[PDB]
């Protein structure tokens, strides 16, 4: 009964573990498009 | 045998998750690092 108990916890946690996997992949994308833009304005900044 | 065998991997799964969401706070504070940078660099760029 304990061996079936933690199985209920794991499939609970695996869904939570894949939740942050959908979190950081869009989170660094918000870092990603910004860090592309910090190239673009700064190249304009030394040009201006 | 199994009851300890899933015991370690739950301690392995969550410590991946507890290391995963630490990555997101690493990301979001860097978005805070970029957003102040995209403000101050533009403030030079708009005056030019």
């Amino acid at each position: 009964r304990r061996a079936n108990a933690l199985q209920n916890e794991l499939e609970e946690s695996r869904t939570l573990l894949e939740q942050a996997d959908r979190g950081r992949r869009q989170a660094e994308q918000e870092l990603g498009d910004a860090h592309e833009q910090i190239n673009e304005l700064a190249a304009q900044a030394t040009s201006a």
